[PDB]
């Protein structure tokens, strides 16, 4: 027979890196905002992979897109032009208003193609000495598990047993502006790269007039302002980039996860001229940068985003979550906190009970969710929810946290 | 109407980054060993898309893997278990004779793990003091664009502008074992990374016997052996690995390329548990490294090598290709080397006739390769090709390098 759940686990266990310890909930299938494990259950996805099917689970217009182009043509290498390529370029950069992008695959490609530019434009434009140019992150910042970007992390269960670090990462705090204009006065520094809402952190959301204050002084100081909306972009905060909240413009901007729908690894990395063009040809890329099929699947990601309006879907129904979850008692949850449908409730820890605990009953109840710090846990729906799917949802995490 | 070859390259041009300058030809549609450009004209691929097609483009079996798992589920993220991760864990380390393997997206991001999993055995298991951990390169490799794996490059074009470069990097010429000898007396290396033919070196064969001594060395030196097979492996050189030649099992194995027929982005890092099991849980991942689609495309592509004897094929074809392509007067082609179908020929350049040129005309006659160094042709068509498709291919090559 099938194998169940345990066997699923077990084969794991035997055969695969100890690197995760997930959840014990076997997926075998998922269709916009559900998932169902091998014994049958349904669920809500209140995960949505990291903002990754930001668009629901197996979207038909993206998949129908990948079934299109798999039988036309998948992967060239970038040693030739194929056909698609441009015509991603030129969709995305118009929607973004920004001159160009670089294709990448994965996040932190997107991270370390934005620290590449960084440096190369230090160095070329702001007449840096090699190799002195310095990138500024903040503390609680997460993009990714590369040598680089553990080396920026405060998170020792990023990079504690895995230096030497690389050098020219300075840290600050999040969410603090003096901070930033103290780091800022070194010459020698070429970027702040920072999340406009911290999610690894615990969804943390700086305070009104942050990301406005950032702009101004990287602008005044001659720096690159990176903003990774790698999470927070593509709807998920209910604007297309959390950074439209003050209208703000960054030097560089990544994207990924919800590019592709969840359907193939898609990530871009955009700016204007002035800083993409220091990157000479043979430079810099990725074997699978820059694909046709991957862009296909982009392509229909972002028409779908745009065309059934997930933004405003995502912050009206956000402002329903944060305003229903604030009703459960203040001794048993201490903090919500979010925008749009990147949100996160903070639990009041005991010696036995934990974020761990409540997500097992959860999912006891047909929720999925994941914990985090021991007393954080993510709530993050796909963005197709509708409004009273999303109620059924609150009911359930009502149901759960009112049962101990 | 559709546009031009001349009009896709101008659109990429105007909207999208200059990381490249790739051979002006605009492909839209691929299958087996063919390419088909804008205009409908047909080419051999005699590049693979550095090995990423060694199925050929669009392979049925894996199209169909794809189309199958893209209506049930495609990305859970690890914050749960799919069913499919597991059933392709037991697969390939079965196939491959290691315990555990854990699963990345791209290529460098498999090397980046297999740092990480040699600096942490360095720390937990040999003893190193931390961060004292080095790592030992050949000069010549490539293993990607991260700010890493520029570090361990000696090639200008991979790391100029975009430093400071990560620390405990050392570099030892190729094919030298009495530099690596040399390098493993400090107690403080953890391991040496090495490709068993260097790739974008030119296609570099070391002497016979070189893999069995640097296996022979790390073993008496108490260092990681890291074999990067992410081009070589999974056929391309006429065995499963480059390293089966000579009989060797390095520590760790990389692979990527091929692993998914060009469907997908997939790598693999293939180790057993003393090296594994050093990373422990929440300390290393990727958001998309293991997902359900990937995975089922993979066992489908490895399924593919094997059933088709795809090794065998790629021997006996490599031995006509090489021997035909000896032929060619000395004086205008100075080399032939490769193992399978991982070939190269160098050229006598001049100031007017280079590798570019060459590789502009056998796009003319139908065949599409890559030049490297100015004085190098890769040629490496996907292993399904037949003898008399083969033949055809050796014809013009020989019509074009006779031409001039
Ligand atoms: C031996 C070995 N190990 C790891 C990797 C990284 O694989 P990946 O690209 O998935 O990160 C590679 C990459 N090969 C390669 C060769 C080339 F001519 C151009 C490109 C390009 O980026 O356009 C890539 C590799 O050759
Ligand atoms: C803001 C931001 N920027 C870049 C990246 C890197 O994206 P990528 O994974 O494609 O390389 C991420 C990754 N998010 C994430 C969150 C999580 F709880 C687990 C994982 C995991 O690896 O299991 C990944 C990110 O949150």
């Amino acid at each position: 027979g099938p194998p169940t759940s345990d066997d699923i686990f077990e084969r794991e266990y035997k055969y695969g890196a100890h690197n995760y310890h997930p959840l014990p909930v076997a997926l075998e299938r998922g269709k916009g905002i559900y998932l169902w494990d091998v014994e049958g259950r349904k669920y809500f996805d209140f995960l949505s992979s990291y903002s990754a099917v930001n668009q629901g689970h197996c979207h038909p217009k993206i998949v129908n897109a990948l079934k299109s182009q798999v039988d036309k043509l998948t992967l060239t290498s970038r040693a030739f032009y194929n056909n698609v390529l441009g015509e991603y370029e030129e969709y995305i950069t118009k929607l973004f208003n920004y001159h160009k992008v670089l294709p990448m695959n994965t996040g932190v490609e997107a991270g370390e193609t934005a620290c590449k530019l960084a440096r190369k434009w230090g160095y070329t434009v702001k007449g840096i000495q090699k190799y002195k140019a310095k990138i500024v992150f903040a503390a609680g910042n997460f993009w990714g598990r590369t040598l680089s970007a553990i080396s920026s992390s405060t998170d020792p269960t990023s990079y504690d047993g895995f230096g030497p670090f690389m050098p020219g990462f300075d840290i600050i705090p999040y969410n603090d502006l003096p901070a930033l204009e103290r780091a800022l006065q070194d010459p020698n520094v070429a970027a702040f790269m920072v999340e406009p809402i911290q999610g690894e952190a615990g969804v943390v959301v700086p305070d009104p007039g942050y990301l406005m204050g950032v702009r101004e002084l990287c602008t005044r100081h001659q720096v690159l302002f990176i903003a990774d909306e790698i999470q927070t972009g593509l709807a998920r905060t209910g604007r297309w980039l959390a950074v439209d909240y003050e209208n703000v413009r960054p030097d560089i901007v990544l994207l990924g996860k919800a590019l592709s729908g969840g359907l193939y690894p898609v990530s871009a990395v955009l700016c204007d001229d002035d800083i993409m063009l220091t990157i000479k040809p043979g430079e810099h890329g990725s074997t699978y940068g820059g694909n046709p099929l991957g862009c296909r699947v982009a392509i229909a990601a972002l028409e779908v985003l745009e065309e059934e309006n997930l933004a405003e879907n995502a912050d009206k129904l956000g402002i329903i979550l944060r305003n229903e979850l604030m009703k459960l008692p203040s001794d048993v949850v201490t903090a919500v906190r979010g925008k749009g449908l990147l949100n996160a409730i903070v639990i009041k820890e005991t010696k036995d009970w934990d974020a761990w605990k409540v997500c097992l009953r959860l999912r006891d109840n047909g929720l999925l969710a994941k914990p985090t710090h021991g007393d954080i846990i993510r709530f993050a729906p796909p963005l197709v929810i509708k409004e009273d799917e999303l109620r059924e949802s609150i009911e359930i995490i009502n149901k759960t946290i009112l049962s101990f």
